[PDB]
Formats: structure tokens, sequence, C-alpha cells
């Protein structure tokens, strides 16, 4: 069969990890996601994934809308989709975050959702926790999602082009988890980076992150 989202999958006996299939909330269009059923309880729909470096974040607002990369390793899910089921019920948000020395630490927000594309994608978070800092690394009140051709970020610059990638940034932002893969021999003082700036810094390239979402009813 195929599932609403990886919550479905979990509750449903499907207990490993994995790439399993979800359906579109109101329709029977469907879209590949990896799972993560065998940390923090599982469950969860993983909606961004950095490891390698394999995959160029540099991408349009359109292919951020349906998505790229491979679910196998490292890809963003689609922003279409995120809104569409984050609007469906009330879904938490954790950010796994390492670093390259094997340290490891996590954000998890209470409730998260995009808005339409109407209204640019725009994050709204709340109620944060967790081990990788204690003011939100993601500005907040959450910005509209910006891209390389779609500068609706709140800086005099075009954050997007200047940092690299995706994301919700402000005048840029204490982070950007899609920016520039660097590796180990040249992580450091990098400002076009993947950075969590309250855990790390805003010069320490990560070396992985992972947003996924689950339902706050799990």
């Amino acid at each position: 069969i195929s599932f609403r989202d990886c919550a479905e999958v979990f509750k449903s006996g499907h207990t490993t990890n994995g790439i399993y299939t979800l359906t579109f909330p109101n329709s029977t269009e469907e879209i590949k996601a990896y799972c993560d059923m065998e940390a923090g309880g599982g469950g969860w729909t993983i909606i961004q994934r950095r490891e390698d470096g394999s995959v160029d974040f540099q991408r349009t607002w359109k292919e951020y809308k349906v998505g790229f990369g491979n679910p196998s390793g490292e890809y963003w899910l689609g922003n279409e989709f995120v809104s569409q089921l984050t609007n469906q019920q009330r879904y938490v948000l954790k950010i796994h975050l390492k670093d390259w020395e094997g340290n490891e630490a996590y954000s998890l927000y209470e409730h998260f959702y995009l808005s339409s594309e109407e209204l640019n994608y725009r994050i709204h978070l709340k109620g944060l926790t967790g081990t990788a800092g204690k003011i939100s690394s993601i500005s907040q009140p959450g910005n509209d999602f910006s891209t390389k051709d779609g500068d609706n970020d709140k800086c005099i610059c075009k954050c997007s082009q200047m940092l690299t990638g995706g994301w919700w940034f402000d005048a840029c932002g204490p982070s950007n988890l899609n920016g520039m893969y660097y590796t180990a021999g040249q992580n450091t003082n990098k400002f076009n980076g993947i950075k969590w700036y309250y855990w790390k810094g805003s010069g320490y390239s990560l070396k992985a992150t992972t947003m996924m979402i689950r339902p706050a009813d799990f």
C-alpha cells in the first residue's frame, strides 16, 4: 500500500528505516520519503538530509517546491508536500546535527508548519527544546522561504545568492542547513557553509543534518 506519513507507516507495523511511499493528502499522487524508525522513537518523516556533499543544493524555487535529490541519501522532500501535510494536523520538527569531531545535537520545535506557496512557504515555529541551543537558529517570527530565483528575505541583499541554497533567511539569519558542503579539512571559517549558529557557530560547516517531522499526537 501507501501512507500519509512515516508516523502512519510505523504505527502500521513497518518499524525499519528505509524509503516508503507516501501519498499527498487529498489525492492519489504519491511521493517517496525516507523514514527514520530506529531513532528518537521512530515514525519520523525526513524532509531534508545532508551527509556527504553529493547533491547540489543551489536549486530553483520550483525544485525546492517539488523536491530534489534521492531519498536514499541527500535530498529535499518538497515544500508543497510539507505545507499540505503540516496544515493537516499539528507536527513537531526535529533538526539533528553532527559535527566533524563525532559530536551530535538536536533542536526540537513543538509546532512547525509552512504557509501556502502564496505566502512563499513562510515558516512557523513554536516551543524550542533540545541540545542545539536555547535560542532558535531559525529566525523567529519565521521568514518566507528564499531561493536563487526567489528573493523573499528581509535583507538589503540576496541571501540565497550570497550564501547558496534555499532557506528561511532573514537579513540572512543564524542558520542555513542547505548551504555549501565542506569536508573536514576545510569546514572551518566558512560563512556559505551548513550552519546552525547556536551549536557550532556561523563559521563551522556541519558534517550532517536532518530535518524531520512527526505529528505531535504520536
